[PDB]
């Protein structure tokens, strides 16, 4: 028995104890997957000296973890296996595949994660604020009070996951492209570094942020906190919650020991479901919220019809350039040369100070020390410089987010043939448009390694404003990364396959009113007619958004703590 | 952090960690660096395959190892990229880029070749395959004694198997294991034996493995603990060992000098013993970056001071593989027993079959799961249930196959996985080639070329020997072809090839072990001790001087034993 | 004229190629030549090519013309996934 | 100019592709290092194969080709015919 349960220890499940574990509130936490990041329980996974020192690994850590959500029944052929081995008939459901999903109207891209701290243990760390024209409304009628609102909450989810704008600031790399943006576009878009949840250590080594720099996860009572009580259980499938008959109220949390196979009904006052947009999905559907099955408007559903419609998932352009001769020669603007490199009479130099030098002294000062140790090497940009971490941020006029950048999480074979300096990812993101068509449902019959129902997806982009922008949006990131530099051969803009940049919201969506807003949650993240049932995460997002969104669905879980703290009183200690 | 130890041992794989659980066990204070981190959840340096999600989803876990194998060499590329656009900056040369080696020439590489570095190392990942080595791919510890040298190898041996809990009946129940064990017992009947792979593993369920790793040999918490009150024993993460610093007379270790990766301070570590388990590469590394060997690129004209075998008489094995898909016959002779009415799906479906019928083919345990699979799967069109585990199958290095063989499915695959043919009637095939050692066979170090921690790169110089060591390499492949054909015929997309070279990662002989210096042309004698230096031991594969073909870990864990024995009667642990 | 391995599963009435063709500045130093040793298949001087794209107008227009072409196609629909916008072989 | 062609214009990239002979070919330094231990192996990346020594791999027109056929080029080509503006012509 506990004041408050919650189901799953991502970043939102962990906003949630760092509030009400905060508050006194006796708390559990319980997560199906288990602890890996080492002795920092939930803690960023490239937080080694050898994976930023060896960094394009890296990936492979993110494609280890990452379980497609529904894949199609395989219908490739192979005609050239020997007379002798067997073969079918058919193409039999086989190796875990959903019969139930039609593979060309799939996110086929969709992932899970299923670890302590769950996603945050791999992620890119871009948190920056929605702007109204993406963000739901947390007051209506009154545009200054909801901004204030928002403001409010952003600051502290910030703080909780350390956000910030300068860890990059004195990368080569990253002002070299940040000036010829701020240049080429002087007055009509403006760039800054992506706000990035991390602290800078030293200038090799960047701490990126996780669930675990918001709530360390620890158990408590302990040394630092004798007074609060927290008990985070690892390995433990949570299938259920129990509804009393007039659907009013949870009752109890379904939960199934993965290690020992035993199975409990846990109390609490307080149900927080946090295990991402699929899982909390999944969850509810299993306990009698929307419609189990393939959709059936003939049939239509005692609680939350609009449960696992209005789902909502990017698109997504990228490609790599390789840095135009121009800016690179611009990187040793400053500089006199002398004599010819390997010799004793080879001398780089530069005026210090001169309000004429196109680049500060601390630029300078590592061009020339790269260019004097190492002269046999053809480009001025030091080998260890950071990467760059550039944005636009989405406008009315460029509806898109930007990412301008190096990213862990890189989308085929890594080449070797072009010098890694050079190298600049591009990554724009589409809004797309909640449409009630758009579904998230679950099988009947099919169920998943968990031995839950299967999810499968009924999605494709929508016509209209989806669409139109999303071309609009291939086409500026093919004309703005010309300014940068050509498309590297072996990643030529593209779209990534629907759901790969795992940016889905809208499965149980926020609105002020269930019927007229068609949502799950009210602006508390509470369950519409259930007094202790809450919903935490990107599933909540009701609105067409571009921008990476986990700093907003914190947001949203630091306003529902607000309510908890006001609607449920801590037990003694 | 201590200044002052009796032993410090750099490196916490299963063989550092074989060295920790002798010396910590018998009461000496012991520090542990690894330059590599705690990631393996809160059991220090565990297998990281023993998830519940990883064992639910087994095919995932190639993406572990290769997150954490870094290639030891990779040769200046070449490749022509052509297609760049006129305004992007293009190179005139093939310059050294993104940590290349342009001491390596690309065709007498180990390319495959690669390291870990993380708290536990490689067995964090491995496939947990434990042989013993017969006495033909085995060095001698008793000269002109066989039965007391086999009776020395099996007390060490059996130590190092209890130490890795390594057993041959976790997979006695898998359904495809026996279809395969029994095809091929009976097609080699009389000419060779089959039986399972020793594994370094304990089964918890039917569905669940406890893959062991260096944390099973040796936990790595810190003690005094209150399971151990009276025992001694730091563990130091992100610390980079790079020099042990000879006293002047070239007869002692008088410290370790090493780099806290996070602080960035560097020290001088004292130490009674010091002991060397970074890996067969990393090792030689360290040994040279100390004036061991020769630093740069090989030379005759001026012999190195100290062990001049160092990176020499190296072996890696030439490994074959492919995978076959069961052949129909095998496969419908896995439903022989059964009695099946009617058709499935439809109503009176049943399938049923006579326990201890003297006409069955196959054990009740066998029927049993059939039956129950084809009764609560009626659609599937395969007799072998979902969970069934996966084959685990040798015939061992003889005389007259002299390769080790696996006949399996190995968590470490080498394409892209297949999704078209179901993983049931899968079977991976991975022979290995013993190598002759030969002095030109090298692993040397540039004096000019570091790598990412600063250290000297390694460089490769190897080719598979002409004469038997390449004769033998083709007769296992062609073997390999003839065995698997009675089984099933090859997967494409996994047609039968070599490897990499090195991909295997059993490279040997780095530090090889020897008799006497000059006429076994060897680095350290039988307790594993450095020639000429009191307190300095090499633990690891590198130790071993032998052409195997067999998984070499348990024995450099044998060795290891051995070596703690000197160790223990030689230096007295400090009061507590 | 293709330059990739065709592929079945879009319907060939969808698609359509474009090709921009840039023009390049004569430079002295862009050649042809003959090899004195070297000889092709019919016994004749090995032909060698030393030949860059010039910086300046010709290396600006070749990008300003992949920009063009990535503007301009989209009006018509967007990239055929394995024939993305790419620079072929000079 | 045939029906057959005409009628499964797909197939005609191979006539193409058979009459295009590359001018200069540069020595290959593809690193192949699956041989079996008992294959003839090279030491080193020597002339093969109708390569050229001459020619540098990163100055080259590597797609420039050659046909050897009466009628010439004009056997495949595409038949685009435009005249150029003052800007282009000599
Ligand atoms: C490679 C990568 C890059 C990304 N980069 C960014 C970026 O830069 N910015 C950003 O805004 N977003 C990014 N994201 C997405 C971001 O990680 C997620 O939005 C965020 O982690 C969601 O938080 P959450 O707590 O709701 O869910 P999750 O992090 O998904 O955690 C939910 C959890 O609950 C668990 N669980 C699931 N089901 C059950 C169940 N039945 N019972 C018990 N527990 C359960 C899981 O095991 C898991 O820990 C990225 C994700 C990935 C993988
Ligand atoms: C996928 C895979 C499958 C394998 N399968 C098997 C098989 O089934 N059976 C078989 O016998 N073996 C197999 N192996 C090989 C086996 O893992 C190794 O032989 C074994 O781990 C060697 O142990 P070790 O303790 O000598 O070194 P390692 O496990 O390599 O550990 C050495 C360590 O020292 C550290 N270190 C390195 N340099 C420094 C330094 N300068 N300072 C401080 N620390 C340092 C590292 O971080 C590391 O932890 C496999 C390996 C892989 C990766
Ligand atoms: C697939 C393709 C598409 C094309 N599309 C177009 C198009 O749309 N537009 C256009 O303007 N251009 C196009 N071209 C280019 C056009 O084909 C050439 O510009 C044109 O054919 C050149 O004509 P030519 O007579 O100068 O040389 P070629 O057609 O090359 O003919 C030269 C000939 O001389 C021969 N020969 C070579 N060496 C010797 C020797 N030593 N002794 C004797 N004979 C010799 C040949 O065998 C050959 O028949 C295309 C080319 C091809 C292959
Ligand atoms: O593909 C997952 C994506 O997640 C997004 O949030 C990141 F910002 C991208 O860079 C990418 O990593
Ligand atoms: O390629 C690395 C190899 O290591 C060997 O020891 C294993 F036995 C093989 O199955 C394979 O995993």
């Amino acid at each position: 028995k506990y004041d408050v349960v919650i189901v799953g220890s991502g970043p939102i499940g962990c906003t949630y104890a760092r509030e009400l574990v905060g508050a006194g509130y006796k708390v559990a936490m319980f997560d199906i997957g288990e602890i890996d990041s080492g002795l920092k329980i939930g803690a960023h996974k490239k937080n080694t000296v050898e994976y930023q020192k060896n960094i394009d690994k890296f990936v492979n850590v993110i494609q280890g973890q990452l379980m497609s959500v529904s894949v199609p029944v395989n219908t490739l052929v192979v005609d050239t296996l020997s007379p002798t081995s067997w073969q079918a008939s058919t193409f039999f459901v086989r190796n875990g595949s959903n019969p139930e999903q039609d593979p060309l109207r799939n996110l086929s891209g969709q992932a899970v994660t299923r670890v302590v701290g769950g996603m945050s243990t791999a992620w890119t760390c871009a948190t920056p604020r929605f702007d109204r024209e993406q963000r739901p409304l947390l007051v209506k009628d009154d545009a200054d009070a909801d901004d204030a609102e928002w403001d409010r909450l952003y600051t502290k989810a910030e703080s909780y996951f350390q956000t910030g704008t300068d860890q990059f600031k004195e990368s080569i790399r990253h002002n070299l492209v940040l000036n010829k943006l701020t240049e080429e576009y002087k007055g009509q878009r403006d760039f800054q570094q992506i706000p990035l949840a991390a602290t800078r250590r030293s200038p090799t080594f960047v701490e990126w942020s996780s669930a675990n720099t918001v709530f360390d996860l620890q158990n408590r009572p302990n040394t630092d906190a004798p007074e609060e009580r927290f008990n985070l259980f690892p390995a433990v499938a949570c299938e259920r919650v129990v509804r009393n008959a007039l659907n009013s109220e949870i009752e109890s949390l379904h939960i199934h020991d993965l290690i020992s196979g035993d199975r409990f009904e846990i109390k609490a006052d307080v149900y927080v479901l946090t295990a991402g947009a699929v899982h909390n999905t999944q969850l509810l559907v299993n306990s009698g919220f929307g419609q189990l099955g393939r959709p059936n408007p003939a049939n239509p559903p005692e609680l939350l019809p609009s449960l696992g419609s209005y789902i909502t998932e990017q698109s997504l352009v990228f490609c790599q350039t390789v840095m135009s001769t121009e800016l690179i020669d611009s990187v040793k603007s400053d500089m006199t040369i002398r004599g010819t490199p390997g010799e004793l009479t080879y001398s780089v130099t530069y005026t210090p100070g001169a309000s004429t030098n196109k680049h500060p002294d601390w630029w300078n000062e590592k061009v020339k020390n790269h260019m004097m140790q190492h002269q046999e090497d053809p480009l001025p940009i030091p080998f260890e410089d950071p990467e760059p971490q550039v944005t636009t941020l989405f406008q009315p006029s460029h509806p898109w987010h930007t990412q301008i950048h190096r990213d862990a999480f890189s989308y085929g074979a890594v080449q070797q043939s072009i010098d890694s300096r050079l190298i600049v990812d591009w990554r724009f993101f589409g809004r797309t448009e909640p449409k009630e068509e758009n579904k998230l449902w679950f099988s009947d019959k099919i169920t998943d390694a968990y031995n839950m129902p299967q999810p499968t997806f009924d999605f494709r982009f929508p016509a209209g404003r989806t669409s139109k922008e999303a071309e609009d949006m291939m086409t500026d990131m093919c004309v703005m990364s010309a300014k940068i530099g050509g498309f590297l051969p072996g990643s030529l803009p593209q779209f990534m396959e629907p759901g790969l940049v795992l940016h889905l919201g809208g499965t149980h969506r926020m609105g002020f009113d269930e019927k007229e807003d068609n949502c799950c949650v009210n602006t508390d993240s509470r369950v519409f007619g259930f007094k202790n049932l809450f919903l935490g995460g990107c599933g909540n997002i009701p609105t067409a958004y571009g921008a990476n969104p986990t700093l907003t669905a914190m947001s949203l879980a630091i306003k529902s703590c607000e309510y908890i703290k006001q609607n449920f009183t801590p037990s003694p200690f």
